């Protein structure tokens, strides 16, 4: 796949859509978006299973997390292809492990 997104839904008002794009089978790809209803501040985001860390999103004061990465690390093409993928993002902020997730599967966009 050339296009991928995620719609996450979560508890309340947790919700998000979040964009994949490669332009290449093996290139960089860029994954933007946001995410809304989240409590200020971290927000582990990954997408579920090995080789699929985003790092943290930062929510702000209005609980809203705008996401704009580009990551080498994961694809939309071959073997561990994050297309039909579960993406998570926290609820809770901060660090460590998380059980409130807000999530959605990454489907083919293009």
């Amino acid at each position: 796949a050339t296009k991928a997104v995620a719609v996450l839904k979560g508890d309340g008002p947790v919700q998000g859509i979040i964009n994949f794009e490669q332009k290449e089978s093996n290139g960089p790809v860029k994954v933007w978006g946001s995410i809304k209803g989240l409590t200020e501040g971290l927000h582990g985001f990954h997408v579920h299973g090995a080789g699929g860390d985003l790092g943290n999103v930062t929510a702000d004061k209005d609980g809203v997390a705008d996401v704009s990465i580009e990551d080498s690390v994961i694809s939309l093409s071959g073997d561990h292809s994050i297309i039909g993928r579960t993406l998570v993002v926290h609820e809770k902020a901060g660090a460590g492990a998380g059980s409130r997730l807000a999530s959605g599967v990454i489907g083919i966009a293009q």
